[PDB]
């Protein structure tokens, strides 16, 4: 038996985990890789005649596009409602395989977790002035910015964007170098993807960088997903359901989090220490319907007007 696999994901991460799926359970995963937002474009022009069974991606908006177009399978029960709501549809179209967090990084050398205030809203204050990066273009930033959108509408949004603007930040193309950035002694704060500072961790573990979260609830801790589905269109659902449970299981999610640096989405799992407990990450995250993240193009469009782009 086969399936196939659209992956989002990229072969250096996907080929152990399907590598082993293989070994263990005798299916082979014939995989398409890509873009995780083109292969949704790929699979709503493919519709009904797809031969994709799984899905597999990195940003929710992709998956948002793909369950609002009615082209992923409900999974079942068993696969999804023990999962923690930021972890999973509420009507089980999709659950997530890791959590791809924003967080706050920030200098041990110059700042300390009692610098970091209640709400990302309050980096607009004078006290954090010259003293943070942004890094407009990427993906996580403005899939966060979206989810702000989505909580608070445009022009709260767009009245951050612009004061942080106002307040000097420095500008930089990626998560890699603005954490550089903390090391190098350019800024002492930067919204982040979760997975990046792991990676300088394991190359030095004295690297002075920690991150950590605002108060509980606030948008700044939205918790993205390596969101994962079933096509509609599968006539292999059960192996692609047993695909997802591989996916969920503790060994592939001990490899999330141990070797990719991204939460698990169990419990069980030993954790990463630059990540902490998963029970703080759920005490932090933001209540965000991830499907609604699909409206890039509006999100492009504030950040436009608000000049970062």
């Amino acid at each position: 038996q086969d399936i196939t696999l659209y992956s989002g994901r990229g072969e250096t991460l996907v080929k152990p985990i399907i590598e082993q799926f293989e070994k263990q359970s005798g299916i082979k995963v014939n995989v398409r890789y890509g873009d995780t937002a083109q292969l949704a474009v790929l699979l709503q022009e493919e519709g009904a005649r797809s031969p994709a069974d799984v899905y597999w991606g990195q940003d929710a908006g992709a998956m948002g596009a793909l369950a609002n177009a009615g082209l992923l399978a409900t999974l079942p029960e068993a696969v999804y409602k023990q999962l923690p709501e930021i972890y999973t549809s509420k009507t089980g179209q999709w659950v997530a395989a890791s959590g791809r967090s924003r967080v706050i990084a920030y200098s041990t050398e110059r700042a300390s977790a009692e610098d970091i205030p209640a709400s990302v809203f309050d980096l607009t204050s004078e006290k954090y002035q010259g003293r943070f990066g942004l890094a407009p273009t990427n993906g996580g930033f403005q899939s966060f910015v979206t989810a702000m959108r989505v909580q608070h509408g445009d022009e709260k949004t767009l009245a951050w964007l612009k004061a942080m603007k106002a307040n000097q930040p420095k500008i930089y193309r990626n998560n890699t170098t603005q954490i550089q950035a903390i090391g190098d002694g350019e800024i002492d704060f930067a919204l982040v993807n979760n997975y990046y500072l792991p990676r300088f961790v394991a190359a030095n573990a004295s690297f002075p960088a920690k991150q950590t979260y605002f108060a509980e609830g606030d948008i700044g801790n939205l918790v993205n997903v390596a969101g994962v589905a079933v096509l509609k269109s599968s006539k292999k659902q059960p192996q692609a359901i047993q695909f997802i449970e591989y996916m969920l299981s503790p060994a592939a999610q001990q490899y999330f989090t141990s070797v990719v640096g991204e939460y698990p989405v169990t419990q069980g799992i030993i954790p990463n220490p630059v990540l902490g407990e998963l029970d703080t990450l759920l005490q932090a995250a933001p209540s965000i319907d991830l499907d609604q993240l699909a409206d890039l193009q509006g999100t492009l469009k504030l950040l436009r007007d608000a000049g970062l782009l």
